[PDB]
């Protein structure tokens, strides 16, 4: 009902009343047979060379190899041409290449901190250290020991007291203390130190701040100690103070007497 390559070729030379004629040579190899057919055709100019192991078979080989001539010379049609899938084993792969690895660094960074030599002038002021207090004394509070005769007595003679004005040194120094926060004026002994063993002793200036009578009121004395010096410079600060003719007289209380 349907035609075969090999049908084909039958009816290309069937318009000259005749048929392809099959020169089929079997030719054996080693691993089995093969049967070569080679087919005679109109213009012979090429012959058709079909390849199989089988007789039966190697008139479809010849017949469709003939074809791929028969239509290049464009007398049979390339409907007639077999391209039938049922073998496989003909499609390869086409391949991709092409890769490309790359990288610069770009070392160009360098630099410099462009630094001057540090000098110092600073460590020529270097800073001090200073007390700052209230002045903690504050003995202003103790009535009841201050009753004491016996304070006085030890220190010197009410006899010259009594012409400072009953005045005499330690008890001076709290009364100064009153002056001073009276005035609310900031001042402090100048406590000197001087040499050790060799001249062992102390000096202590004492100034009063310009009070509100503006003047200038201020004792110069030394002790042999700190604390001495502090004596001295009390006691001589009354008749410096005398010059304002400021401070509550004082009233000792002589009790016994010497004969």
């Amino acid at each position: 009902g349907a035609m075969d390559i090999k049908s084909f070729l039958y009816q290309f030379c069937a318009k000259s009343q005749i048929e392809p004629k099959f020169d089929i040579r079997q030719t054996g190899p080693k691993n089995r047979q093969r049967f070569l057919c080679e087919v005679r055709v109109e213009p012979n100019t090429y012959i058709g060379v079909g390849n199989s192991t089988n007789k039966k078979d190697a008139e479809k080989n010849a017949c469709r190899d003939f074809v791929n001539y028969l239509v290049r010379v464009g007398k049979l049609n390339t409907n007639d041409v077999p391209a039938d899938a049922g073998a496989s084993g003909g499609g390869p792969r086409t391949g991709l290449e092409g890769a490309g690895m790359a990288g610069g660094s770009g070392q160009q960074k360098r630099v410099f901190d462009g630094q001057s030599g540090p000098q110092d002038l600073g460590e020529a002021y270097r800073p001090l250290n200073h007390d700052g207090g209230d002045g903690g004394n504050r003995y202003s509070v103790i009535d009841r020991i201050q009753e004491q005769r016996d304070m006085n007595e030890a220190e010197a003679f009410d006899v010259n007291a009594a012409i400072h004005g009953n005045w005499t040194i330690e008890n001076a120094k709290e009364r100064l203390n009153i002056y001073k926060q009276t005035n609310n004026i900031r001042d402090d002994y100048k406590y000197t130190p001087v040499g050790p063993e060799h001249a062992r002793s102390f000096l202590a200036e004492l100034s009063i701040y310009v009070p509100a009578l503006n003047r200038t009121v201020t004792a110069r004395e030394s002790g042999s100690n700190k604390k001495s010096a502090s004596k001295s410079c009390a006691l001589s600060l009354v008749r410096q103070l005398f010059h304002l003719n400021v401070i509550e007289p004082f009233s000792g209380t002589l009790k016994k007497k010497k004969d």
